[PDB]
């Protein structure tokens, strides 16, 4: 019984639709995409061009919405890499020390990615995804939301879909501004926090011995130095590849050029070492740029009248700088808050305006780590009324740099720092007494002097082909 329908179908959508199923009769999924039979990239995601990072907090509840994903995953070769232990990382603070794995991250080509959520979403029957199509009006009015009238783009016909929910997570790009005037509705506040962050990617065919077991490479920015914010990450993913994302605020923006990448890789950044292991490999394709980059934000919690069965979801209602890392993980929270009023509230009245604000909760810890990283940075653009950026975003940063300096070379800290990184445990987990006590203990390690690589992954640079 009851029928949900669903704007957009990437991420967030497959999620939330693999979710609605278990609660409606029949979920309608319009996307104005095409859609590949294989892991394909599609240009309604023209960000699967780029570095994306699972953190373990998002890919758990992936897990738990569509069991049996991360070890199909894995199963077709994407990397499970250990946080600290698999990662080298050259953080604002200094090399972190790699520890023993506190949590994890999955590493693979956003197009498989996609591509394994959908085909795990779209094995249940009652989710039908209608592509090339486009999404009109909402239908209904400013008190209650029943549908949404569409437009196939091969035939142009209109026709009304009804639905007891609509759910929008048609991503950044969503047009649900224009959805939300056309029922009369008042503009939500927008918030925004724009370093002009520019994004630079290639891939690479690894060198063969380290096409497995490689670790993540990052060399970040120092947020604290007032120079524009620069950064390079290296990640594997399937089939014996390299994703290398290099990344630049106002004023060091990577080049376009391919041999202007790899300069950057080296001498853009705090450190080389990314452009030293791009030196290993072989490169496949060129350079991709993005900047699809700013903390973006609309309140639509607090809207003075919000419809009944209409919500919205995924970078739709919060988008971030992905160089944190959070999007598809703050979009699964977000799902999850959706159905833990589901369970609660079931259709009556009072459940879209209830599930919008937990949505806001489930977002706001990815919001709180993006946006005061990067409010710092020169030439930074920012609209807010948040005291947290506008009043203690001082206070905030000096726990949060004394927090994540201790990290590098405090076992317990770094364990409670990438809980809250992975978004595997909330903000206030940091204000636990352990915690802070772990902070004033201080450092268990010198510092690293050099990139904290093991001599066996350095080892699988080279494959001694040439040597009899
Ligand atoms: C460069 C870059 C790097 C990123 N790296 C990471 C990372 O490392 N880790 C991470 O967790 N996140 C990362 N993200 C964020 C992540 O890509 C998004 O958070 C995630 O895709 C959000 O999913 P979504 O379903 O809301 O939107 P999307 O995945 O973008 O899907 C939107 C869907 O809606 C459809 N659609 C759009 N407009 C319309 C319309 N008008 N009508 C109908 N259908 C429409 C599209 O075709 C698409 O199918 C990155 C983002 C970028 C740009
Ligand atoms: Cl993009």
């Amino acid at each position: 019984t009851r029928s949900a329908v669903v704007l957009g179908g990437g991420m967030a959508g497959m999620l939330v639709s693999s979710m609605l199923a278990r609660h409606v009769g029949s979920v309608t999924v319009i996307d104005r995409d095409a859609f590949p039979a294989g892991p394909d990239l599609r240009k309604g995601v023209p960000q699967a061009r780029h570095a994306h990072i699972l953190w373990s907090g998002g890919a758990r509840i992936v897990e738990e919405l569509l069991p049996g994903t991360t070890d199909r995953l894995l199963g077709a070769g994407a990397h499970r890499i250990g946080i600290p232990d698999g990662q080298v990382s050259y953080t604002a603070y200094g090399w972190q020390h790699r520890f023993p794995e506190a949590q994890f991250m999955i590493a693979c080509s956003r197009a498989l990615l996609d591509w394994t959520v959908r085909e795990e979403t779209l094995r249940e029957e009652r989710i039908a995804l209608v592509e090339k199509t486009e999404v009109l009006a909402l239908l209904g009015d400013a008190g209650r939301v029943t549908g949404v009238r569409v437009r196939d783009q091969e035939s142009g016909e209109e026709r009304e879909v009804p639905a007891d929910l609509v759910v929008d997570t048609t991503g950044r790009g969503s047009p649900s501004k224009r959805l939300l005037a056309e029922l009369g509705l008042p503009a939500p506040e927008e918030e925004f926090v724009d370093s002009g962050m520019v994004y630079a990617t290639r891939l690479f065919r690894a060198p063969e011995a380290a096409a497995t077991n490689f670790p993540l490479v990052s060399v970040h920015a120092d947020h604290r130095a007032g120079r524009p914010g620069c950064n390079a990450v290296l990640m594997p993913i399937e089939d014996g590849r390299w994703i290398v994302t290099v990344s630049g605020t106002r004023g060091g923006e990577p080049p376009a050029d391919d041999e202007g990448f790899a300069r950057f890789a080296r001498d853009g950044v705090r450190h080389p070492l990314v452009g030293e292991l791009i030196a290993k490999a072989q490169p496949l394709t060129s350079v991709e740029r993005s900047r699809s980059t700013v903390n973006r934000r609309l309140h639509y919690d607090r809207l003075a009248t919000w419809p009944e069965g209409l919500v919205v979801l995924g970078d739709a209602v919060a988008a971030f700088n992905p160089v944190y890392g959070h999007g598809m993980s703050a979009a699964a929270h977000s799902v999850l808050a959706l159905r833990s009023q589901l369970g609660q509230r079931a259709f009556q009245p009072g459940l879209a305006r209830a599930a919008q604000r937990a949505i806001a909760v489930a977002v706001d810890d990815a919001w709180v780590l993006a946006t005061s990283h990067d409010i710092g940075y020169p030439g930074c653009r920012t609209q807010t009324r948040d005291p947290r950026l506008t009043r203690h975003a001082g206070e905030r940063q000096r726990v949060t740099d004394l927090v994540g300096l201790t990290a590098t070379r405090n076992q317990v800290v770094n364990r409670a720092a990438v809980a809250l990184n992975t978004l595997s445990a909330g903000m206030a987990s940091m204000q636990d007494p352990a915690v802070m006590a772990a902070v004033r203990r201080g450092p268990e390690v010198p510092a690293p002097t050099e990139p904290p690589l093991r001599p066996d992954e350095v080892a699988r640079l080279v494959s001694g082909a040439g040597v009899t």
